[PDB]
């Protein structure tokens, strides 16, 4: 009954064997292919990657972060995570010629497009209550009232807003879907760095999904991952070549600890990842 | 090579023996599958499907209508095509409470949002010029200038404009990607009718692409189709089982005939399909 992580390993056989060179915004070249999709069963495995450690705590805590609507890279390092921190620094702000907006303020990103979609952005502390659409709710509410709705979609794409985020998202969009009280997710990431980011995202949306099956008391179905610019950077050919050699381990199970029923209620303890045995370390 | 309609023949072959039964907004059934993707070559073929005739005027008049950022549907009939008709013909408006409206008026549907993102939609009569975000053209901008960008996205799925709308868009978003000179495009499709949606919406986008590659001096690369709710109507099953018995042949070919400076300058008279064989029947 084939292991879902083969889907990813296989995508990387692909991009190695067929990718073409393509530079990013900063000139570094990569090997890129355009158009891809793997499917992960959540039938309660949790597709946290085995042939290498992904940073759980990170995923986790980053989500509670968007979940809470937040836009301060600062609000987030308070919780010991510096993956966004980097785009909140005076310097980086300034680059983009936001020389006003004070340290940490990421502009309008996931978390504000996630709950104030179309609300005018003042700053990362201007209280935004009731303002803009709260697509996180409506996804939920629709799930609970008609689950055959064939448009339960959350978008982080705002052109009106893009000329204006620390960056544009590469989760443009995710849709959900429901049948036999099983819930599935599908995600459209415009740009995918499989070496070092892809596996995080899957976590990240496998998480989201669980959270939602929970609050709506559905069962978890497939996560489907969809990419446009799937690329590996060149430094990584190496190490991935090694890693593409590892044999996947069982995916862990993810438990939830505490029947909890607003989405926004969840808290870092509420889950606990169980039996994650990632192979070690690569270079 | 190995032919491309096989893709789609696959996708279906799949659903109909693997999809679960799932009902739509007017409780009709659907064997249904969630999530696929198929890649269609645009390299000196254009991939109009064969095993099933597609309404091509239909497709070739629909985009141009989009291109021009039109939202009154009777404009599209106008030009010979009835797809989007009883959708702005009277009854289908207050079934959604649309009343202080005028008729053929679909609201801030696709055409509207390609050329005017985050712009207050009023009615269909209204010069729209200057306000919003010409997501569309910007896309042509961002290619010409600089093709590496990984962000060309023409997103229609506006949640604010979502009460206001006749139909919600099936096509929430696409990305182009150009490498080594060829252009590609991926459409993410909320939901898609394997019966009688898809053959069409592929076309539409393909042809979309030939239009940008042409305008931008680039050559068409790949159209990758992405679906969300892919489904067959229980209705279409027995017939499909039949085109399921049909072997499809080479694609046609599609030669733009004049030479076009901006996108809005297109004219239908501008497209010959070529060595085009369509079945059935």
């Amino acid at each position: 009954p084939p292991h879902g992580e083969l889907q990813y390993l296989g995508q990387i056989q692909h991009i190695l064997r067929c990718g073409v060179r393509k530079d990013d915004r900063t000139g570094t070249g990569t090997l890129s292919v355009f158009g891809m999709q793997a499917r992960y069963s959540l039938r309660d495995e949790f597709p946290l990657l085995t042939t290498k450690r992904v940073f759980w705590k990170g995923v986790l805590e980053e989500l509670l972060w968007f979940i809470k609507g937040s836009t301060n890279a600062k609000e987030l390092s308070s919780k010991g995570v510096k993956i966004w921190d980097a785009n909140g620094s005076r310097d980086f702000l300034d680059s983009l010629g936001f020389s006003t907006r004070e340290e940490g303020d990421l502009g309008p990103v996931y978390g504000f497009q996630w709950r104030h979609f179309g609300a005018e952005y003042r700053d990362m502390e201007s209280d935004y209550s009731g303002q803009g659409v709260d697509q996180l709710q409506r996804v939920i509410d629709t799930i609970k009232t008609n689950p055959d709705d064939r448009r339960i979609i959350m978008c982080a794409w705002n052109p009106r807003d893009l000329p204006l985020m620390a960056l544009p998202p590469c989760h443009a969009l995710c849709q959900f879907y429901v049948v036999n009280s099983e819930l599935s997710c599908q995600l459209y990431q415009r740009s995918g760095d499989m070496g070092l980011g892809v596996p995080f995202n899957i976590a990240s949306y496998a998480l989201l999904t669980y959270m939602i099956a929970h609050i709506t008391g559905l069962k978890p179905g497939d996560f489907i991952h969809t990419l446009g610019d799937a690329h590996i950077y060149l430094n990584h050919i190496e190490p991935l070549k090694i890693q593409l050699q590892r044999e996947p381990r069982p995916f862990p199970k993810l438990r939830i600890l505490r029947k909890v029923e607003k989405i926004d209620d969840f808290k870092a303890e509420d889950f606990q990842i169980e039996g994650y045995n990632p192979h070690p370390t690569i270079k």
